[PDB]
This record gives C-alpha cells, structure tokens and sequence, in this order.
C-alpha cells in the first residue's frame, strides 16, 4: 500500500516521484502519451 512510484519521460529527460495521488506532472503525461505507457515507465521505490 502507498509506496512511491518514479516515472521518466524519454521525449524531455524528464524524472518524477509519487505516492500515486493528484501530481499534475504526470496526469500531463498520461494525457499526451497514454497512461499505459507511462505507467510502465513507473518504477516502484519499495523492491
């Protein structure tokens, strides 16, 4: 339960931390390139 996950974005370098709650950032990205690739750019920081 609630661990954070990282995301990285290859089309700006970009890099992000959550705990999966409202982050901007990311709804943006789920957004513009699909949020079933983006959550496979996730990475849990609890493995």
């Amino acid at each position: 339960a609630r661990k954070v996950k990282q995301y990285k974005n290859p089309h700006t370098g970009e890099v992000i931390e959550t705990k999966g709650g409202n982050h901007k950032t990311l709804k943006e990205w789920k957004a513009k390139w699909g949020p079933e690739a983006v959550e496979s750019w996730a990475t849990l920081l609890g493995h």
